[PDB]
């Protein structure tokens, strides 16, 4: 088995169940953990789809906003709890929303894109890598689509949560192709994680 | 003037530079500094060209990978001679190139379709966000195109260079409509940086 793991934020949630479910490393890197029957593929979290579309990877793991920023036919095999974030719209605090069409930039264009549709906004949609919360305040957008844990960040940038688009929890996704070549030995494997992360995730 | 600093790599150089022009915050977060007159904004490297635009940003830094993989519209005055590192054609030891086809992982599709072009290959280009150097070890792909400094990430991971497509700089990038509407204030800023290069 070759799993594709999300380097930052999932990480340490997804080894530790790995560890828990038994698995041992022989030799580790920073791209690269191997053990006997399994191999980790320690990889950015956007391009875990990737991984497992391509064929490399049999199982993988990713955030919320990965599966729902690029759309895959993977196979989720069951749910993983704990919320570890949530999606939001922010914008300069007590402003409001804007009546015309809405400058918003997010690292998340297709959820933006997704959710502007949903409300029958005229949006203009600006792409961001990072440090999003910068947009209002520099005059580049008026709203932001992004993620947030306490709301600390947003709270020290004087912006405020006008909506909860979607809570972000970490799934696990299965390369279709690997699930029938390989059935019974991902079938147990997947049991076997379900069986620790239900434990971990609740008690 | 408003400026849009890449954070990083490159920030402190620049954010020296800009010390030595005469700059002076009166307030400094670790987004932005601001002070008389002028205010710098920083941001992800790959989101300078996309920061000086309308009345947004009037000046910015990036490198020739931003330059080359964003097509922009943006005025370029000079640049900041140090060589920082190059974009090159990378694969496993003693592999070299694959016939027919050859699979391409890269954080710059763009620049890699145009290589590819200008090689005439067929190629298939397998975008990733980062640690690229993973591609061909896991079979993802034959080859990488990506950024190298020391040379070390590629060595360590048995990947040899093929083929140097670039030298990186640091590029000065200025927002056309603020050369319209605050051209003396943008030359002024522009002639004291350029001193500033020299000299140093």
């Amino acid at each position: 088995l070759k799993l594709a793991i999300p380097k930052g934020r999932l990480e340490e949630k997804v080894m530790t169940y790995l560890k828990k479910t038994g698995v041992i490393f022989e030799r580790e890197s920073s791209i690269l953990r191997e053990g006997k029957d399994i191999v980790c593929f320690m990889v950015r979290p956007f391009d875990v789809p990737t991984y497992l579309v391509h064929g490399v990877a049999d199982i993988g793991f990713c955030g919320t906003d990965v599966l729902l920023e690029k759309e895959t036919s993977l196979i989720q095999p069951f749910f993983i709890p704990t919320n570890i974030s949530r999606m939001v719209l922010a914008g300069p605090k007590g402003r409001g929303i804007p009546e015309g069409e809405k400058r918003i930039a997010t690292k998340f264009p297709n959820v933006t894109q997704r959710y502007c549709e949903s409300k029958g906004w005229h949006c203009r949609i600006i792409p961001l890598k990072g440090s999003v919360e910068l947009a209002p305040i520099a005059g580049l957008s008026d709203l932001i689509v992004d993620i947030t844990e306490t709301g600390r960040t947003l709270k020290e940038n004087n912006l405020e949560i006008l909506d909860e688009i979607f809570v972000i929890r970490t799934h696990v996704v299965v390369n279709p192709v690997s699930y029938r070549t390989k059935r019974e030995e991902v079938v147990s494997f997947l049991e076997k994680l379900q069986e620790v992360i239900e434990h971990d995730s609740n008690e």
